[PDB]
């Protein structure tokens, strides 16, 4: 059976022959198309991709600061991930009006949302136990509860809170799914950055239903990626080009070294790659 | 023919769904995850092995777009079908004895153009309250083409305890290139039988008012599903949907100049040459 790899290769190519010119808010332009699904199996294997290598430490890093409900790029980047950091800073605050905000303060994103969804959002370091709607403990109760459920749903969009974001989320929502004692999971990715983001967001998808499968007593299924404006930056065609001759080796890996019975419980040092074999990472800026 | 997309989803559905139950004890062929891709240039997305409700499409759009949460105003139009929702027995078996009959609570309607406001009854006034989501999508479409944000969402976790049915269509993005607006719909559940491709409609002619009052051409509706799935009882009845040929789609004439999205009302449209198989 194919390797699934080739479908998110698929799609670099599909976006160089079938693409449009779309210009954006940096001048550099894309080539763009809007429309894109690709399906990854979970069973024994676990989708970093190999083609160009991954930032497993950011991926596995980024989540677990998304999962303690924080929003302080200072925090994610104290661990050695930059991937945030940009949008923290002091200029790119300013430029988005946020003079009086504190540097990393990136709004109400992600962690926030997934834990404290409609809750009155003041700072960063601000108290926010027991206020607003708990996503990600809701979507584990109810997958114990009542797996067949057809509503097992998260949503980082909040028309109400966009103004106060340094970026409006990029997985605007997913949902997961139980059947046969196997946990699945759709992203919907508003945009996508084919070069840089894309690989490691189906990362980090893809290790959140491993997670939420560990707790929950279930099998990994699929990672369905779901795409709105799926694109590449019209400087990364050369690296893309280089990748796409690269023959794809097999997945590796995902072992969870002891058994953790809550989500907040999950450190680091509990997941380990086995077999991670991926070709020389191609440079992708941003 | 588009229409190949939908009845391709079936028969994937059918072989190589799995069985699966679901809250109405009917039990289902599910597959989770799955994409299909319409034309809307020159042609609209109306299915023809099977025929769809367009009276009811038209009107449950309308009644969208004025905020309307209230299910006894879209059944005076006849069209019943949010009905049982309203009704005074599942009002209350979700405890919501004060509540009127009809009121859905803070739904579709209510979610494109006041989101986040807070929800008192199907009555109330909310004028300026929350975000108009449908007013901001239109307003980027014109000024701000290329933007990837373009987004209206109805899936509001801080009041899903409060609405009668939980919305299936969770979000839609638009999205623009070349003059020409496309739409992509995630649906978080449907069924492929009955409500799928009334769905498809509803989001297809939604592009078609928002192409026009933007001056745009519609592109393409991207129809994005979460659990899609065949009910078991339905597997007959849509094996003989399958034996039929489809014809092709009809066109959508809008018969007059429109200026804001508040303003269409269901005379100005019309279906040309849409020529249904015998349900
Ligand atoms: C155009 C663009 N703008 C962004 O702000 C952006 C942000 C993210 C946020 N995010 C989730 C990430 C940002 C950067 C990552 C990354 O992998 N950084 C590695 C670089 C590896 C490489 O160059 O291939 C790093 O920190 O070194 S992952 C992703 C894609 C984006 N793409
Ligand atoms: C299993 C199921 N349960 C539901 O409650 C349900 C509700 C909707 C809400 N919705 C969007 C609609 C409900 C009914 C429609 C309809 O078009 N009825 C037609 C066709 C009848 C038929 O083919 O048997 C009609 O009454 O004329 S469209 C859609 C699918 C559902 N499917
Ligand atoms: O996790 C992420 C975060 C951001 N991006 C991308 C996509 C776009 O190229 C850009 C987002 O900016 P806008 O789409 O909001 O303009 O960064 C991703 O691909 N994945
Ligand atoms: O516009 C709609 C509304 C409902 N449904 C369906 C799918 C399910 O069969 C049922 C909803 O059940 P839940 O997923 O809400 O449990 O009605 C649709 O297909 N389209």
């Amino acid at each position: 059976p194919p390797h699934g790899e080739l479908q998110y290769l698929g799609q670099i190519q599909h976006i160089l022959r079938c693409g449009v010119r779309k210009d954006d808010r940096t001048g550099t332009g894309t080539l763009s198309v809007f429309g894109m699904q690709a399906r990854y199996s979970l069973r024994d294997e676990f989708p970093l991709l190999t083609t160009k290598r991954v930032f497993w430490k950011g991926v596995l890093e980024e989540l677990l600061w998304f999962i303690k409900g924080s929003t302080n790029a200072k925090e994610l980047s104290s661990k050695g991930v930059k991937i945030w950091d940009a949008n923290g800073s002091r200029d790119f605050l300013d430029s988005l009006g946020f003079s009086t905000r504190e540097e990393g303060d990136l709004g109400p994103v992600y962690g926030f949302q997934w834990r404290h969804f409609g809750a009155e959002y003041r700072d960063m370091e601000s108290d926010y136990s027991g206020q607003g709607v708990d996503q990600l403990q809701r979507v584990i109760d109810t997958i114990k509860t009542n797996p067949d459920d057809r509503r097992i749903i998260m949503c980082a969009w909040n028309p109400r809170d966009l103004p106060l974001m340094a970026l409006p989320p990029c997985h605007a929502l997913c949902q997961f799914y139980v059947v046969n004692s196997e946990l699945s999971c759709q992203l919907y990715q508003r945009s996508g950055d084919m070069g840089l983001g894309v690989p490691f967001n189906i990362a980090s998808y893809a290790l959140l239903t491993y997670m939420i499968a560990h707790i929950t007593g279930l099998k990994p299924g699929d990672f369905i990626h779901t795409l709105g404006d799926a694109h590449i930056y019209l400087n990364h065609i050369e690296p893309l080009k280089i990748q796409l001759q690269r023959e794809p080796r097999p997945f590796p890996k995902l072992r969870i070294l002891r058994k953790v019975e809550k989500i907040d419980d999950f450190k680091a040092e509990d997941f380990q790659i086995e077999g991670y074999n991926p070709h020389p990472t191609i440079k992708m800026e941003m």
